[PDB]
């Protein structure tokens, strides 16, 4: 995979240039997309900009994110050959920092269920995951040093994993969300791919220009809440692998580590999540659902098709478990710094299971919107795992310190 | 003014007939449009629906709202010709419930200050108010029974007052902004504008579904809290005239009327509301900034030119202040169950002011989230004087009651 902070430093001594680092993401792409699949469309003639900390910096956009450049096609064909008249916030935030839009990322029907073709870059015969599949998978496979994506319910955290990259799911709200086409208003939720937490530090630093992602360090001796969510059924073998690796490392690295059971109210939250984003997706593509229903790509029209009679009362009811919720999860910060849970089910499915994989581990995090980091921790049988780290809500910054502090830990 | 709800009463018994109630829209629009000018565009083959809670309902909306078969041009060269893919989540709420939608309302550019060319229906003199300038014209010209606009500041209630209609600024995000040209994400709230309070409960009714405004009847012996927004600065003469005005009438009407100072929080909170604002601003209005900057409206441009250098740090320090704000506000709700204020700072400026009305006694409310109705009381010189009811957060209901409560007291 390409650092990002890696090529900053080397460009800003100018130990390497611009239009270097672009041209070799051009490369890099060139390489394997005829094997990965990971851009929807490429912008071969995209070149660096002449200022800017990210100048040099090739970024890959989920196509479901506005270009006024490219197409945004939202992974469906009642969108092909879509053009947006205007860039979406968070890609001009981007652009305002010298980044270059060098494509835009595949991404599912509507950021949802149905499987795009892209493959998992470390074993072409797995999915790399959804529904944020291309930047993920173009991450994992070194084609870019960043990539942005979207989480509804673990569209960001759990592709991240599959394809071994590092990524982020910032706190709720933090990025703009205008010019994203909307599943669900009260869970979308933009997020960043990379290879290291530092890569994802220096990227949202540029982005938002905040001082807390400004010379972010590893944490020390972090205090650690392990949460296995027992609530969301049961974990795969390589997971429990892969969570008790970064446990064994947090731990000699001297970080205080303790199991802890979830709130009934957190449980709670974790169970209505389906309700409010498929009670708010009807209202959200209504439009589409109203006047192209049976071109809506066949999981999704399914999940919609089975929920047109979710009420605005079991709704509202759903809404208010949520923020119950959210009020006793705070809590648990009292005593720790950081929650670390899994980020996947176990290992990236074969593609044959037409399955992105179950998001049920990622999901109640996006309801509550604190921030969340995936690190890449091992690999069964080829396929990565990998863990989330999670932090009180704000605290974007003390998420990826930790998650740093916890990849130089597995580091050895 | 048109009453929606006494359409739907004559089309439910058969009385009207849902073509002839649209031949009636079609006709009462062209009747005054052309010396109102409060339609970007008026759609004359727009028909009835057959069936639907609105069927035989015309509805205007305002042009920061996309629509699928008629261009949003967002008040602003720029987006001349624009055309969107899909009709907005809550423009599909009106036609899935059966509505017609006859047409694209006048809106400033980008929802801001710069002045529309559309004029009051009750002197053409004069401004109908904005940035919802064509919605709250076009009802209270009588040409449509409903119009939906938008609110950052005082985008409803300030030009609903001003035009002598009836309208009201939902809860916070009750209503979807997907789809809608945003300003300020943490303020835009969706409003509708209509002949009487009960036009807006049927309206509501139909879009949402919500039992809430099913059944809703006048309130009695409301127990009423008379806020002046004293740090927004003194009113003008006919503004407190009209205030006085409602006090008196809901009192003689049954109703309790007391005094109320706001938490010194709450005013913080108007205070901010500007930082929020602008800052969004810049992040919502970006590539426009950036790529567009000198086809942005003369007024926006210069107002975003002098706000480039608001920074995260006090950005984050205006939230944290809005926040607080709301809370205490709640407190306030524990005595009175509902609020009563000014809805502008008087009669509707000359046209040759170039001004749109001030929105300093509408903002807080905004930031708040709390549903806001504005109740046309009286007349000074011919232009209309309205007052604003407002109920606490998720209260719509009885916002709505209350103002009928009130459209009745002023009756006698």
């Amino acid at each position: 995979m390409i650092s990002l902070a890696d090529l900053q430093r080397r460009i800003e001594t100018g130990e390497l240039s611009p239009n270097a680092a672009i041209a070799q993401s051009h490369a890099a792409i060139e390489a394997r997309e005829k094997e990965v699949h990971a851009f929807v469309r490429h912008d071969k003639s995209a070149r660096a900009q002449a200022s800017g900390p990210l100048r040099g910096i090739a970024v890959g956009i989920k196509d479901i994110i506005d270009t006024a450049n490219m197409p945004t096609e939202m992974g469906s064909e009642i969108y092909r050959g879509w053009q947006p008249r205007s860039d979406a916030p968070v890609v001009m935030m981007l652009k305002r920092a010298g980044a270059t839009i060098i494509g835009k990322t595949t991404t599912t029907a509507f950021a949802s269920r149905d499987p795009t073709a892209t493959l998992n870059p470390h074993n072409t015969g797995h999915s790399p995951g959804g529904s944020s599949a291309g930047s993920a998978a173009a991450v994992g496979a070194g084609m870019i040093p960043l990539a942005l994506g979207t989480q509804t319910g673990g569209s960001v955290i759990r592709p991240a994993a599959y394809c071994g990259t590092a990524a982020i799911k910032p706190s709720f709200r933090m990025l703009p969300t205008v010019g994203v086409k909307c599943y669900s208003w009260a869970l979308d939720t933009v997020g960043l791919f990379g290879a290291r937490a530092e890569d994802l530090a220096r990227g949202l630093l540029a982005m938002t220009g905040r001082s807390e992602f400004s010379g972010i360090v590893p944490a020390k001796a972090p205090r650690i809440g392990v949460v296995r969510q027992e609530f969301a059924g049961a974990v795969e073998p390589a997971a429990e692998q892969g969570l008790q690796a970064a446990i064994k490392a947090a731990e000699r690295a001297g970080a205080s580590v303790q199991a802890i059971d979830l709130p009934e109210a957190v449980h709670e939250a974790w169970r209505i999540h389906p309700i409010i984003q498929d009670f708010e997706a009807h209202r959200a593509l209504a439009w589409e659902f109203s006047e192209h229903h049976d071109e809506i790509a066949p999981m999704l029209r399914a999940s919609l098709d089975a929920t047109v009679g979710l009420t605005p009362k079991e709704y509202d009811e759903a809404r208010r478990i949520g923020r119950r919720g959210r009020r006793e999860l705070g809590e648990v910060f009292e005593g720790v710094d950081v929650l670390l849970t899994y980020s996947a089910p176990g290992t990236a499915p074969a593609k044959a299971l037409a399955s992105t994989g179950d998001p049920r581990y990622n999901r109640l995090w996006t309801l509550m919107g604190n921030p969340c980091v995936n690190v890449p921790v091992l690999k069964v049988g080829g396929l990565p795992i990998g863990v989330q780290v999670i932090a009180r809500f704000g605290n974007d910054a003390h998420a990826l310190a930790t998650a740093w502090f916890l990849e130089d830990a597995l580091a050895k």
